[PDB]
């Protein structure tokens, strides 16, 4: 498939490199993040792929404390996208990094990437950090609200990305540390804090919320069913300030992304759970393969129609391309 | 379907009964609890279900910090559970209250029910707690590995149950006790505890073990492929201690089952990754009405064949029911 | 659900009420009966307890196809037409009609077309399979030379095309001789359908016409589990297909073709559907006196799909298609 | 995947070589007859590399059903079934054997049954649809009583038989008058396989012989996706069918037919058939020479569905069928 879209591809400048074993991998993955018009881009055009909505690397500026560094740091990263996606306009757009542990700064440059640096959206790594930095900040706070309803006026998406959770909050991991990332931390982390949305409440305040997840969702399309209607037998309205559902909010502000998952079951049962016009095709890249992702992608068992809807159009609808 | 076999039914006894928002509701799950020759089995009788394998509600033992205590408990709600099936043999089969936090005493506990009452196998709510109970102690830990030895040499099947973390361990769930349980917690510490003992090479050195997951996995099927294959341009091998790769040991030594977890698009999902001979009917029950689960998988949409596995033959095969 | 859209919903008049006669036993005829000619009373309350809020009314079976004579056949379907226009005009709110076409007269049947959707309202055309003229002994399919006029002012008039099933004539049958049971739903129609279909294909029609939509009943008369098959058996003989369209049978299908639920409530079947065509085209349907509307809206209802899917499949896909 | 069972795989003599001439273009010709005249050589190699140990042989279609003359069929069957066997007994580990049944004359094909099984060691029989006998102008299907005894013969030998395609006779097939490219493969194989099939199974057949394995290829023959539809269509009705057969269709194709992927290489279709008949019931097969060994094997392998499932639709579930273990 031609003139795919793919929106959990990362970048990184080198304030936040470390951020991401020694040898030649490591080597590859240090070039990868930070190139943009060379080997990116012809992987792009090898691979069906005409926009890549690009994307500052994890945990990034959540995972600075000072919100005065935080700031800074978002500010300069956020201007480097900004100068790499005007060197091909046609195949680069933008995600803003956001310095959230400062609401009030956060809201303003989010305003500056999109009114003024047309970025499409914000991408943030899971909670922030601030202070001492030992206390998981998570959107569903009050002090956050404000900056709710100024994505929700500015229109446009917020993808919630993953971060590891702190050493004092994964004691369940402790003695495997092959558990942490991508292999899992990363999806209880993200899944979680998307049910802490929900059932704050956000989305009843500001129902035009667009949510996206990566990784087929974290794991929530499976065991949605579950989370509603666990122990059915109790009719008492559930205890949460939501006014609905967690299926409800799921089906209606948010859509999934197939980065880092390739995998035609789980692409399956999330067509059966959330439907295929709120998934989207998406990579991970630098961290995993484009060639990986394009080629499972163009061969996996789903309708053509919703091959096109998934690769390209749901996207362009999201984004108003 | 008749003759369906069900194996996450739980009981409880005036000592746990307490593990388990006042009115109606409360009332009617504690009669539930300590109900087994009546209400339990008149469903079973109307819902098709032959053989029902018991176990004590959670977190009972596992949340008992004091060795000697656990032990007595665990004792004492085997004893009951090895009276109660023998009222009813043809209908009540019964899995081991074990205290863990203990390992010989478990290991010993475990031989007793088996050998000396029958029982069929082990159900235990997650990491146990010990001493000041302020650490969760996972299965994988050297000090369980007799354990573990001796469960594959009994050759019965071991439950890992759901039980929440602790507090100092819930912090992502604070401000959302509504998340805690069921609705998700359950099956975060479940399915990691289930792949740590993955990770340390358990089923390397005990590879006949039989590990039994509720909930349909817990979530890991669905993103089992991910959990492998993550990055799979870096082909550098894995640290952790097991020789291979995740998806082994839950396809060679993992069941799971349909308790509380009755939606078809997750049954399918689990067909279509670890198969139909390694999923088994189950209801939850009496945290789940069995009507509920019996009438959802009387019609989910798979092939009868299947619906006669799942519902019965799997678990006849895996307890040795036919011989 | 509430508000959905059925779309093969059928009725008779009393020229054509017998050619349902020999598709339900004798103790069940007059029930069916009754059920073919009621479309304000029973009709009505079944769908407001069902979540129908519109129907779109076809005549039965074979009906005018089965009528060998081209002035007859024109006389029943203009009269048939009336009567249709007459019934959704009592309750414009919740019914919409299919035309009944004289196609063993390719002329009178464009004619008739532009009647019932220009000067009637009519939102599309249901015809049972080929028809049959003069003698009556040949089967008429619409992939043939004389129709092509016809298809272009489908195409123009831009409204749906039903092609619904029909039996096979006795002469083309022997396969099911000493098996009258094997006739009628339980199998003959879907072939005969399907078949046609893939003959439509085939022709190149839709190479010419490339607007035009076709809809299928009974979840696609068992094409989407063998489309791949279809068009991919002895893939290695690497040459051009040997018939006059231009393109793939899964091209046209995904583009010309969508399928409805009619008379198929199967959950494994929606979802292969689902995975081969999509969505967004199949279409809630009932089948409706012939299926009951209680065991097709429960079915639907409960089904294992999204629910964005089942809103799109139970309602917006039918709005979309026929522009409500 | 290696270690993988096929069984539908063909072959011909010089005899019935030319039955295949018209499924592909002349320019394929040459090449489709080298393979169906070579059993030792290139299709051995295949084999190697692409992880199939035993293939159970069958010659093409539509062969024996279409040689009216009893006489004629009944020494052609037989020419077939003894170079299968010469040629089996070369590689007796990687090829088994179908027999060709001369059915125009059921005592006769009986006998020939025997014969492969008891004293060539075949497996079961292979046989293209419908017979034609005499005047050779009337389909002869299965049901009709003069084969019951044939029947009660498969069933006390205890070995499957697989019900391939063939066109129908012509004066049957006016529906695909002006396209050709409809018959064979694309679409009228299919229907003429699934509705013999259909007949089976209304007849009665499998209450009055239980233990009969029926096969149909390229995954049911559309039979799946329209098997609730069969048995409920018109629901509301409460009365019995009226076919002879005590039970539904559902049951005796859940109970007594097996499906293979042979020439159905698609995902999608695969998945619909798991969840209808079970995968205990599905085989894997290539149809080759007509399919390219690697184009199914290729797919096979990497198919959406558990590896517990691929071992046992690539192999175990063949072996088990068979009696290999
Ligand atoms: O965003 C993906 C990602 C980020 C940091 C590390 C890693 O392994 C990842 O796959
Ligand atoms: O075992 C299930 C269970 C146990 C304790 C509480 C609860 O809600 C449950 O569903
Ligand atoms: O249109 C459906 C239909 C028509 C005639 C007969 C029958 O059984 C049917 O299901
Ligand atoms: O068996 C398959 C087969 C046989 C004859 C012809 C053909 O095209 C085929 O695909
Ligand atoms: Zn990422
Ligand atoms: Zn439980
Ligand atoms: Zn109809
Ligand atoms: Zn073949």
């Amino acid at each position: 498939m031609q003139g795919k879209v793919a929106l959990e591809e990362h970048f990184a400048i080198p304030e936040t490199l470390q951020d991401s074993v020694p040898g030649d991998y490591w080597k590859e993955l240090q070039h990868r993040l930070l190139d943009i018009q060379d080997t990116r881009l012809k992987l792009m055009d090898a691979h069906g792929i005409e926009t890549m909505i690009l994307s500052l690397n994890a945990p990034a500026v959540q995972a600075i404390p000072d919100r005065r560094k935080a700031i800074e740091i978002a500010r300069r990263a956020n201007d480097v996208l900004a100068e790499e996606c005007a060197k091909r306009p046609d195949r680069f757009l933008a995600f803003a990094a956001l310095p959230l542990q400062d609401p009030d700064a956060a809201t303003e440059e989010l305003q500056r990437c999109v009114n003024d640096l047309g970025f499409v959206g914000a991408l943030v790594n899971g909670f922030s950090q601030e202070g001492d930095g030992q206390t998981p900040l998570y959107y569903d706070l009050p002090q956050y609200r404000p900056f709710w309803g100024e994505v929700e006026k500015l229109d446009v998406p917020f993808y919630l990305h993953p971060r590891n959770p702190l050493p004092q909050d994964s004691r369940i991991y402790d003695g495997h540390p092959w558990l942490l990332g991508p292999t899992w931390a990363f999806a209880q982390e993200t899944a979680v804090h998307a049910l802490r949305l929900m059932a704050s409440g956000l989305f009843d305040e500001h129902p035009r919320l667009n949510i996206i997840l990566g990784h087929m969702g974290e794991g929530l399309p499976y065991m949605m069913w579950r989370i509603d209607h666990r122990n059915a037998w109790v009719k008492l309205p559930p205890r949460y300030p939501a006014k609905r559902r967690f299926m409800d909010y799921f089906n209606e502000n948010f859509h999934i992304t197939t980065s880092g998952n390739f995998r035609t079951q789980t692409l399956i049962d999330a067509i059966l759970e959330i439907g295929a016009d709120r998934i989207l095709f998406s990579t991970d890249w630098p961290f995993e393969n484009i060639d990986h992702a394009s080629d499972w992608f163009n061969a996996t068992s789903i309708a053509e129609a919703d091959r096109v809807k998934i690769g390209r159009t749901n996207a362009r609808r999201l984004f108003k391309l």
